[PDB]
C-alpha cells in the first residue's frame, strides 16, 4: 500500500483512538509507516488538558540558543545552553518584536524565510524539558504512559531514560529547528502539539534512508570519519532544495496544536517551529521495531548516548533467533515495506 510513501493522515473515530497499539497496527496496514511519518488528528471531542494557563510558573530548567553555520543548503547547528527560566520569560522573549513570526500569506513563504534566515538571530528553544501537560486521568494517547513492549526496559531493569520511555516538553519559538535524525535505537516516537503556531516537518522514507545517510556522509567527511553515527549528534541541517538536487525523496507536512505525529523506525525527519507552541513527545515500540533495534548504528564517539540492551527483547520475542543472534550469525534483512505483526486483522 501506499507506493508513493507519501505522508498520510488519519482520523480515528472515538472508539480507534481509545486502543493505541491498535491504532498504530491499523495505520501500518494502510501503509502510512512507508513515509516515515504520519499525522494522525484525534476525534474532535478529545483533550488532554482542561486548560494551559497555570503553567507561566513551570520552569525551563536549560533552554538552548541555536547557533546555525553554513551556506548552500547545508548547516551546523550549535546549541549554547543559557541559564534556567521560565515560560513566560519564554513567551515574551518569543513574542518580542525581535524574536517573533514573519509576516507571510501561506506556508511556502514562511519555509523560504526559514532556509534563507536560519543562520540569523538565533533563537531560544525550551527543548527536553522532563514532564507532561497530560492531566493524570486522561487514558488516550497518553504519552506519559502508552503501554508498548518498550516499557520492557524499565520493567526488566528499572532503567528509564529521559525523553526516551519519559515524556519530554518543547517550547519553541519562530525558526527552532530539529535536526535531521532517526531516533534513538530507530524507535517509534510519537509528538503532540499542545498549544500555539504551527510546527513543519520533513521526513525520508525508511527504504530511501540509507541514501540521506550517504548524502550527509558526502558533505561533512570529517564527521563521518570520527562517528559511524554522526547524524545522531542532531546537529546537521540540510534544506529540502538540497534533498530535492541530489535525488533524495522526501515530503513535508505542517502539524497544528491538538494534532498527532508519529515518526516511524529508522524514519528520517527534521523541521522548524512557526512561532511560540509546546509540544509532547516520547519514543515507543511494536513488534516489527526488535529487528531495527538489533540492527541500529549508535553513535561511536560520545558518553551517555542511548544505548538499549536488545536482549530482553529478542529472549520474549525471538525466542528461536536467540542463539543466532548471541553468536553474531543472526542476518536477517530488514523489509521497510511490511507492516508490524499485530497488523494481520486489518490485512485478512
Ligand atoms: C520525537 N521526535 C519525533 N520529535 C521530533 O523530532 C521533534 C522535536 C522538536 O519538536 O524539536
Ligand atoms: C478499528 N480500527 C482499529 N480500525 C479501523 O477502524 C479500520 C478497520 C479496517 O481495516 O477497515
Ligand atoms: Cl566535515
Ligand atoms: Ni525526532
Ligand atoms: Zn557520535
Amino acid at each position: 500500500l501506499n507506493p508513493s510513501a507519501r505522508i498520510m493522515t488519519f482520523y480515528p473515530t472515538m472508539e480507534e483512538f481509545r486502543n493505541f497499539s491498535r491504532y498504530i497496527a491499523y495505520i501500518e496496514s494502510q501503509g502510512a509507516h512507508r513515509a516515515g511519518l504520519a499525522k494522525v488528528v484525534p476525534p474532535k471531542e478529545w483533550k488532554p488538558r482542561a486548560s494551559y494557563d497555570d503553567i507561566d510558573d513551570l520552569v525551563i530548567p536549560a533552554p538552548i540558543q541555536q547557533l546555525v553555520t553554513g551556506q548552500s543548503g547545508l548547516f551546523t547547528q550549535y546549541n549554547i545552553q543559557k541559564k534556567a527560566m521560565t515560560v513566560r520569560e519564554f513567551r515574551k522573549i518569543a513574542n518580542s518584536d525581535k524574536y517573533c513570526t514573519p509576516r507571510y500569506s501561506e506556508f511556502e513563504e514562511l519555509e523560504r524565510k526559514y532556509w534563507k534566515n536560519l543562520t540569523f538571530n538565533p533563537p531560544i528553544y525550551g527543548a527536553d524539558v522532563n514532564g507532561t501537560l497530560y492531566e493524570k486521568h486522561v487514558d488516550e494517547w497518553n504519552i506519559g504512559r502508552l503501554r508498548t513492549i518498550l516499557d520492557l526496559v524499565e520493567k526488566e531493569s528499572g532503567i528509564t531514560i529521559e525523553g526516551v520511555n519519559t515524556p519530554y516538553l518543547y517550547f519553541g519559538m519562530w525558526k527552532t529547528s530539529f535536526a535531521w535524525h532517526t531516533e534513538d535505537m530507530d524507535l517509534y516516537s510519537i509528538n503532540y502539539l499542545h498549544f500555539g503556531e504551527p510546527k513543519s516537518w520533513y521526513s525520508v522514507p525508511p527504504e530511501h534512508g540509507k541514501r540521506l545517510e550517504r548524502l550527509a556522509k558526502g558533505f561533512f567527511p570529517g564527521s563521518a570519519q570520527s562517528c559511524e553515527a554522526f547524524l545522531r549528534h542532531k546537529m546537521t541541517l540540510i534544506s529540502p532544495l538540497m534533498l530535492k538536487k541530489y535525488g533524495i525523496p522526501f515530503d513535508k507536512v505542517t502539524q497544528e496544536a491538538g494534532e498527532f505525529m508519529i515518526t516511524f523506525p529508522y524514519g528520517y525527519h527534521a523541521g522548524f517551529n512557526h512561532g511560540f507552541n509546546c509540544a509532547e513527545s516520547t519514543n515507543f515500540a511494536t513488534r516489527r521495531w526488535i529487528e531495527y533495534g538489533k540492527q541500529a548504528v549508535l553513535c561511536s564517539c560520545r558518553k551517555d548516548m542511548v544505548k538499549i540492551s536488545m536482549d530482553v527483547f529478542v529472549r520474549k520475542f525471538q525466542p528461536e533467533r536467540y542463539k543466532l543472534w548471541k553468536a553474531g550469525k543472526d542476518n536477517t534483512v530488514i523489509d521497510h515495506t511490511l507492516p508490524t505483526p499485530e497488523a494481520a486483522e486489518f490485512l485478512k
